[PDB]
């Protein structure tokens, strides 16, 4: 009885009819992708026909083309994982090696904590806030408490993102008091910002690992590439970790996940990313619209392919709210699981992911707020 | 100067002209997998079309099929992840976890220590003839010093293959002692043997976690799929520790895997996988043939797509020879570090993979005897 972990409530959610619990991109391919699959061929040839260093380096530099970091572009101590949390894995293998004291961000998806716990990392929470505040992250680096700082940006759920001020202000503390910041950028292509953080990071001189993901961006059936990038001065023992569990990721992968970028790339993240996503929120928004649950939303944030619901209104908590919801065949995730240190006083929120198979998304969405109104009726 | 696992090595062969050092299936797609590639789009549909959960079951049952095991059929106590090194990194957190003393195969590829070592299992070598000799055996096992006992069957690099009364003995032993087992079964199909080891373990009742692989068998550039099966009384912690790190396994990649397993059944293990193996395993022994190089070979071996060479005769140790090769461009694996517990008393072995790119390897075996024949004169 009881659930222990989002991703236990995210493989229960498989069985349903309409599963809006995992967040994993599994739309379908639109008309700027459709070319992909069918030249599926031809990067299994591309894979074929080159070494993998250097296959790495040019998924690595498609990807740095896509977001224009000349910096990321010409580093070379980056390692290619098949999964972004195998990264964070060996992220938190190094930090526990390393005797180094991490401030995990909170909220957080909870197999973070989850994975740095298990590695034995001394972990205390952070507040997300504190990344646009200057005076209360001033308070936790100067502290004496701690030796890393873990951040997810922008944030799952709420889509909090750093300015580049906030960013700038927030690599220049860390400096000096020679913490390590670990970035986990995998909304990175959600995000309304547009700067170098590669750039700022290694001008810094800061010790750092910057995780990205295309598994929340394109959806290739979990097939996926995580690059894991870090500074000079850790990156021997970094890839000693990473060389424990993986000798390369596969590059029939990297081959496909490298078009689906540069198509990207061609015609913008708007006309193959952002307007579908744009659309999937508003549809949401209107059918939630006068219930009673109220989207989490606010003027700077950025939208991630999710919607964070506040139920309180409802006078239900997340678990029950999600057991009734279970009973008309639909499945979200409760909140309190992204408040990982203090799960007890932050049961009012659910989680709707966005980028579901497009049937089962808008079909599902009507029989959301069927199932919310008949619910409240009762 | 010293180099810090084999993986290293492999990863420096990446970049040499003929590559024999990692064991990686990277041949030629043969005649009978051919269709498969030219309908890459029907498995991607296949993956689109099937739930997770439904796509887990349809590749284990696939397999259960190809190896004639009822037990693998009916068992749902399975995880799926995208590499055998994934499973083995779980099963070592387990048995952290778990405070399991155990013993571990040698000699071993070494990353499977490596992994043991940093997840902070208390680890103890135990020799591999001990599967072969049931005193050597019943002493390990009773000694009351291990509570469980990994093994890789058949073992890389020796071919060391268990008979099957040889493993009904072990499994007795084990359970008599309430040793729990682990078996790494990625070389399953160059075994010579065909009994049902998943009916053997679950009739024992005894604990058990078996891991299989994909990748040292088909050729599907490191795409790859590793089931962990595990008896039903640890099967709540195996699973919870899987969903520290996984959701799931590519929809896609299972369905293309499942595939190349299905063609396997269709023609046989002889035509799409063994005749091939033995091509180039008498490649090599003609090649190296009044050499002094002295391939390993037993009565009781599998043929491994590996070849195992002594080479005492030319008074080089193995890293002073591949790095000899490696002068003539070709890369091999010196065998000291799979002999993790022991290795400076085991310098005088070579390790040269087989399944490479058809025409590099040919060509590359022509050079190696060239290079061989070169460096012994002198």
């Amino acid at each position: 009885d009881r659930y222990d972990s989002l991703t236990e409530v995210e493989v229960e959610g498989l069985s349903y009819l309409y599963n809006f619990a995992d967040g994993h991109a599994y739309h379908d391919i639109n008309e700027h992708y459709v070319d992909i699959i069918n030249n599926l061929q031809r990067y299994w040839q591309e894979g074929k026909d080159h070494s993998i260093p250097d296959m790495e380096k040019a998924f690595k530099n498609q990807f740095a083309e896509l977001i224009d970091s000349s910096t990321l572009h010409s580093t070379n101590h980056f390692s290619v994982c098949p999964t972004a949390s195998n990264s964070i894995d060996i992220v938190a293998a190094w930090l526990h090696k390393e005797n180094k004291r991490t401030a995990l961000i909170e909220p957080a998806f909870d197999n973070l904590y989850l994975l740095l716990k298990r590695r034995g990392v001394d972990i205390s929470a952070f507040d997300e806030l504190a990344l646009k505040n200057e005076h209360q992250l001033a308070q936790i680096v100067s502290s004496g408490d701690i030796d890393a700082l873990f951040l997810v940006n922008p944030n799952n759920p709420t889509g909090l993102e750093m300015t580049e001020s906030e960013f700038v202000y927030l690599v220049e503390q860390c400096k000096a008091h020679n913490i390590t910041i670990l970035l986990d950028r995998t909304f990175r292509i959600y995000g309304k910002t547009n700067f170098d953080d590669y750039q700022i990071l290694e001008q810094s001189g800061i010790d750092y690992v910057v995780i990205e993901d295309t598994g929340k961006t394109w959806p290739t059936q979990d097939l996926k590439i995580s690059l894991m990038v870090y500074s000079e001065a850790i990156s021997s023992t970094m890839r000693l970790l990473y060389e424990e569990i993986f000798l390369c990721s596969s590059n029939f992968a990297l081959a496909l996940l490298k078009q689906f970028v540069a198509v990207t790339a061609k015609f913008g993240v708007d006309a193959t990313i952002k307007n579908e996503v744009r659309r999937r929120s508003e549809t949401i928004n209107d059918a939630l619209a006068g219930t009673g649950l109220k989207v989490f939303d606010n003027d700077e944030k950025c939208q991630l392919p999710l919607c964070w619901i506040d139920i309180s209104a409802t006078g239900y908590d997340d678990v029950s709210f999600a057991a009734r919801l279970k009973e008309h065949d639909i499945a979200v995730l409760p909140g309190r699981f992204f408040y990982w240190n203090s799960k007890s006083q932050h049961t009012q929120f659910i989680r709707v992911s966005l980028m579901k198979p497009d049937a089962e998304f808008y079909e599902g969405i009507g029989k959301l707020k069927e199932a919310v109104t008949r619910i409240l009726e009762k």
